[PDB]
């Protein structure tokens, strides 16, 4: 897998690598589709700047435990250049179809596509979330991922999803609370209580954060879904019918907390048996009420339930 121009090269561990072209643009820094040896790979180039954020995604990355077929898989990260001009690169698997995002702006998916993405999806991210004693490389802490939107989910080539940027990911130890306000994802994705400002620093409540906008993720997999055979528009991010694709914090805080709105599921969608119970897990996932959401790997079981529904 890759063509071979013969011009300049740079090194990774010693082996031949270029950069190909930006595919992405992270929340903290460029994503390159790049070439080392035979394979493409993504070179992800952080900004001095986000330092933080390149040592955190490592961290993330060397965590006990973390290699599993839905988390986009590390490969290797590197501090390079000099100290006045530092590089700082983290390299991933590269993944032709990119971001979910991406996929359902071009193409349209099937009742039985849509179930793979869902499941790989949650089951990477409820991995993401396990608590996992007793490996051999040591003790995976849940994780928070605290980003968790349809950019940041990536699809293999038959439609495996991956779980990718770990950059805001925080880990919990225990199970106890220490106190906070959590801004810091993706806006149109925050839960109520994160866009009033108001959170529990401890692992339950942040994982609740995660499962909201999975329940939106859901939602967009939903709105292009060709099941029952009906009208399919052109893709919206979650709450751009209600308040567009640039909203404010007020207009967030107005159409969730004080509305408490959701994207629209349809009516037609209750008609096909399997589209009216992932509707059902939505509504779970995104309920004001955290304690009323499902967990990651609830919402795992749900999606084979509905794919295996009769
Ligand atoms: C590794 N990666 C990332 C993104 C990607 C988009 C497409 C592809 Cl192919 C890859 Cl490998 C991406 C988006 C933001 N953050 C990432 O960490």
């Amino acid at each position: 897998s890759g063509v071979d121009l013969g011009t300049e090269n740079l090194y990774f561990q010693s082996m031949p690598l270029q950069l190909l072209e930006v595919k992405a643009r992270g929340r903290f820094g460029c994503v390159w589709k790049a070439q080392l040896l035979n394979e493409y790979v993504a070179v992800k180039i952080f900004p001095i700047q986000d330092k933080q954020s390149w040592q955190n995604e490592y961290e993330v990355y060397s965590l006990p435990g973390m290699k599993h077929e839905n988390i986009l898989q590390f490969i290797g990260a590197e501090k390079r250049g000099t100290s006045v001009d530092v590089d700082l690169w983290l390299i991933t698997a590269f993944h032709e179809k990119g971001s979910l995002s991406d996929f359902l702006k071009a193409n349209v998916v099937s009742w039985n596509e849509l179930c793979h993405i869902a499941e790989t999806m949650a089951r990477g991210l409820a991995y993401l979330h396990e608590d996992i004693p007793g490996l051999k490389d040591g003790h995976k802490p849940a994780i928070s991922h605290r980003d968790i939107k349809s950019k940041n989910v990536l699809l293999k080539n038959n439609l495996t999803a991956c779980i990718a940027d770990f950059g805001l990911a925080l880990k919990f130890e225990a199970g106890k609370s220490a106190g906070t306000h959590g801004q810091v994802g993706t806006r149109r994705y925050m839960a109520p209580e994160v866009l009033e400002g108001a959170i529990n620093f401890q692992r339950d409540a942040f994982l609740r954060i995660d499962m909201y906008a999975m329940g939106l993720v859901l939602w967009e997999l939903a709105s292009r879904c060709t099941a029952a055979d009906g009208p399919v528009d052109e893709y919206m991010l979650p709450f751009e019918e209600e308040i567009g694709q640039h909203p404010s914090l007020e207009d967030m805080q107005e159409v969730v907390v004080h509305k408490k709105k959701r994207p629209v599921l349809r009516d037609y969608w209750q008609k096909h048996a399997g589209m009216a119970m992932l509707c059902e897990t939505i509504e779970e996932c995104w309920d004001h009420d955290a304690e009323a959401r499902l967990s990651a790997g609830c919402v795992g079981e749900r999606i084979t339930q509905m794919q295996r529904l009769t």
